[PDB]
């Protein structure tokens, strides 16, 4: 669980993971910063690279609820790369996925091509 | 099968992942090439590290049989990379853990501090 999976596809390199998030919430829980910082590590590398973070939810809520939670998740997550100074905002596409594709939710992040 | 698992520890960025060998051999499947090329696209953006890779068997044959096995599968590992230019013999360390520690045998790669 402490892993990032890596495997590319045709959009690029994709990294899938899962970050403990409270219950219903886009708030990451404190242990799981260490594991971005192991992401960001990947990230720092790969300087010029635009990078995409895809967002998920379980629950099945409204659509638009459901959408907006996942979208905010992948923000959290790009913020604090944004924070740690490894990709510029400029530089990440940032999509919720909501239900349709404990607390640990799926997120990918992929370095575009 | 097709993911690399990355995770950090006080050695580096292990990666760890599974070759397809043939049978009681260090000889790579042909497919598999594909996979160790993703593992050299993220070696290429470390370019200063040192790297480590370690080779296992699961037969429990004689030890020191069972040991050059392991080695000579990090070693062909190592040699893909070395004609990839993605690093040089002189950043290569290769260990076989023999036994001690279908045709899919564990190998892993540590991109060193």
């Amino acid at each position: 669980n402490a892993a990032i999976e890596v495997e590319k596809n045709n959009k690029g390199i994709n990294l899938s993971f899962d970050i403990e998030f409270y219950p219903n919430s886009f708030q990451i829980l404190q242990k799981e910063y260490k594991k971005i910082d192991l992401i960001a590590k990947l990230l720092e590398k790969f300087k010029k690279n635009n990078i995409l973070i895809e967002g998920h939810t379980e629950q099945f809520g409204l659509e638009e609820e459901m959408h907006e939670l996942s979208e905010k998740r992948a923000r959290a997550i790009g913020n604090y790369l944004i924070k740690m100074k490894v990709k510029d905002k400029d530089q990440i596409l940032f999509k919720g996925w909501g239900s349709q594709k404990a607390k640990n939710r799926r997120v990918e992040i992929t370095i575009l091509n």
